[PDB]
């Protein structure tokens, strides 16, 4: 049996909320008017939805319509309930409406427009200052959702939408997000490969908000080092090997030993023996202007095998790395 684990913050947020807050299966969807929205341009198709630019004819404002289709039907009410719970929070995408699409016969979520950009397009060209600035903005979103008893579970550049002109950021795509209940076992098949925490990669199910902080660290490493992605696995197994080649195998074994986790024997022929590397290994003439002692220390404190040892969102906002960033107002 593995050793149990609990979040060290916001542990019992949901246990003290009304049933209707986290019992998303019981949620009753309020439907708006589908005729308010005219689709203009198809923007993307994910595994679980199609995304359209549209216009709201009631106000002639541009909007984004996400037509849900998921193979897991429960995710519908889960995403809706989460978005309604977090509506108005700092840097959280605002669900503006929910309509029944006439063609698909499924719910369509209507969001505020975030003109026009992630970020995976910009985040490799940002200045040092801008990296710090945007990291702090993402932290505001993550502390908010965590404090509300929700983990995002899919933090990656594509889910961070940035309007660089107004220096505005939104965390999007809450389709994988879940309510944190102490002791609950969760599905390890979440997040995108390069952003998956070691807990997912070693099949440890009792994870928490701290999963998002690993993903954030992967983002930070890619930005300051100009290496996209930072941990570049060819599959979920090689993903752990790539991590171990940086953080070392001794700390990995210490982590799995702490929680009495047994590695998939698949790793015996592939993991090898790796020392922990000093972060300076990844610094070179082309990224050095983005690296500082503060950045490296901050990164070191996010990219920890032990999910319990990582900085929380709040602690991360306290870090010296953010001292140079102008606080509003
Ligand atoms: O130009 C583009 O390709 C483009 C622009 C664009 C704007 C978006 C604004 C809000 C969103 O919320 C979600 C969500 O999944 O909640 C996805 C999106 C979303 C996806 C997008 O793709």
């Amino acid at each position: 049996g593995p050793v149990p684990s609990r979040a060290r913050v916001y542990t019992d947020v949901n246990t003290h909320r009304p049933r209707e807050y986290w019992d998303y299966e019981s949620h009753v969807v309020e439907w708006g008017n589908q005729d308010d929205y005219q689709l203009v341009r198809k923007l993307g198709r994910g595994k679980y939805s199609e995304v359209f630019e549209a216009i709201n004819i009631t106000n002639n404002e541009k909007v984004v319509v996400k037509i849900l289709k998921p193979v897991k039907k429960k995710k519908i009410k889960r995403e809706i309930k989460i978005l309604e719970n977090l509506r108005g929070g700092p840097n959280i995408i605002t669900l503006a409406d929910i309509v029944k699409d006439p063609v698909s016969r499924t719910p369509a979520l209507v969001f505020e427009h975030v003109n026009n950009t992630d970020f995976k397009q910009l985040y490799q060209t940002l200045t040092d200052y801008d990296i710090r600035f945007y990291m702090y903005e993402i932290l505001k979103a993550l502390d908010y959702c965590h404090s509300m008893g929700i983990m995002h579970r899919d933090v990656k550049p594509h889910n961070v939408m940035i309007d660089h002109e107004h220096r505005k950021l939104r965390l999007i795509d809450w389709g994988l997000a879940e309510f944190y209940h102490p002791g609950q076992e969760y599905n390890v098949r979440v997040a995108s490969r390069y952003f998956k925490g070691p807990e997912l990669l070693v099949d440890y199910q009792m994870y928490d908000y701290s999963l998002d902080m690993w993903s954030l660290g992967c983002m930070l490493a890619s930005m300051i080092f100009r290496k996209e992605p930072f941990f570049h696995g060819h599959d979920n197994y090689d993903q752990l090997v790539r991590i171990a080649k940086v953080l070392g195998t001794e700390d990995l074994y210490d982590y799995i030993d702490k929680y009495n986790i047994e590695l998939d024997p698949r790793f015996n022929d592939i993991l090898g023996r790796h020392s922990r590397k000093r972060w300076e290994r990844f610094v070179h003439s082309e990224n050095q202007h983005l690296v500082s002692p503060e950045a490296l220390d901050f990164l070191d404190k996010l990219l920890r095998y032990d999910h319990q040892s990582r900085l929380t969102a709040r602690e991360a906002m306290e870090h010296p790395y953010f001292y140079t960033v102008v606080k509003d107002q």
